């Protein structure tokens, strides 16, 4: 009597076969999804301002930021700034006004200055304004562009009535990556010094985001993504060059990372209307996820057969970052994530108080709705 594997893992396993089986019917969705977002893409590329622009995941017109939510999706177009200088907003680490190496129009994004600083305001502005005049020449297809609510998710689009579209400008540039970023991504344990060094050859991206204080915000900072990164690791997750394609090297860090996410979308689905949990996002999940793969190197940490106590280890490390209040982004480790400024010490101990609930009794919360 072999166990297929250790105890607690049909329960995870039953869930996560129901998470892939909604996404068995998306060929449709993602084919809408890619003619709009062509259509924007040759539009943009008529601008002299956006004449760069392009699909960062390159080939790749999805990527599903939440696990349960199968006709969102989220896209990055990427414009290539050829040479800027940061200059860090107020040692925040993450966040940069962006100037420029040189003056005169030869950038075509000195309509967007604003005194010596690039403007995320007059872009984004741009951008949406393009975009909507775009959406406007779909003649047989509700396309709507959403009302702001942000900067970084710059624009969202709602086709006809079930597919949702984010749509994020990103400024890259292929300079050696900030000095905050120095002592991050700390992966030479787990897939190799020249992995990391590599890494840190390909270009960083910015995005527009006000960074903010108990008070208010500066308007035109924006904010240090490696989001391309994050993909590449993730996919090419193995200490193993072979982990994964095949069957004695099976290892469970991908459903690991699709369990947390769905059990925090699961709560904040449950508790949206009293904004306990509007705070947290599929972002501390997955950062604080490579943290434990950090913690955890070696591939015979997440044999398959383990998934009940690697997902309880993960669970128990997001909850460890809860309750200390401390989540370092993983590429940049003085930025906290989880400080008091960002996220009050109430909404953490009740996503503490939920996720304890949940793991003591077998995540009912993964059946009821
Ligand atoms: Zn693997």
């Amino acid at each position: 009597f072999e166990l297929d594997a250790a105890p607690g893992a049909s329960k995870l396993r039953a869930v996560l076969e129901k998470l892939k089986l909604s996404r068995d019917d998306i060929s449709t969705a993602a084919g809408m999804v890619k003619g709009v977002v062509d259509h924007l893409l040759l539009r943009l590329k008529c601008d002299s301002a956006f004449r760069g622009v392009g699909l960062l995941n390159t080939g790749s017109y999805y990527e599903h930021v939440k696990i349960s939510a199968p006709n969102e999706f989220d896209v990055m177009f990427k414009l290539e700034v050829p040479r800027i200088q940061l200059e860090e907003y107020s040692n925040t680490r993450a966040y940069y006004f962006v100037k420029f190496k040189r003056n005169p129009k030869e950038n075509p994004l000195s309509q967007f200055l604003e005194g010596e600083i690039l403007s995320a305001s007059k872009m984004l502005s741009k951008f949406r304004k393009i975009i909507k005049e775009e959406i406007n020449d779909i003649k047989d297809t509700d396309v709507i562009m959403k009302r702001k609510r942000g900067g970084s998710p710059a624009v969202t689009l709602l086709i006809s009535e079930k597919i949702s579209v984010d749509i994020t400008l990103a400024l890259e540039s292929k300079s050696s990556w900030p000095a905050s970023t120095q002592e991050g991504l700390r992966i030479q344990n787990w897939l190799s010094a020249k992995v990391r060094k590599q890494l840190r050859l390909k270009p960083f991206y910015l995005v527009p985001k006000h960074a903010k204080e108990g008070n208010g915000f500066q308007e035109e900072t924006w904010r240090l993504s490696f989001s391309h990164i994050e993909k590449e690791i993730l996919n090419n997750h193995g200490k193993s060059k072979t982990c994964c394609e095949n069957k004695e090297e099976k290892c469970c860090r991908k459903d690991c990372l699709k369990l947390m996410k769905y059990l925090l979308e699961q709560l904040k689905e449950r508790f949206k209307d009293k904004k306990h949990l509007d705070k947290f996002s599929s972002y501390h999940v997955k950062t604080a996820f490579f943290h434990v793969c950090t913690q955890n190197p070696q591939d015979s940490q997440w044999d398959r057969k383990d998934l009940g106590l690697c997902f309880d280890n993960c669970v128990t490390y997001f909850l460890q970052c809860l309750r200390t209040e401390k989540l370092e982004n993983y590429f940049i480790p003085e930025f906290n994530l989880f400080s008091s400024n960002l996220i009050d010490k109430r909404s953490k101990e009740f996503l503490t108080k939920q996720i304890e609930y949940e793991r003591n009794n077998e995540f009912p919360v993964f059946d009821e709705f």
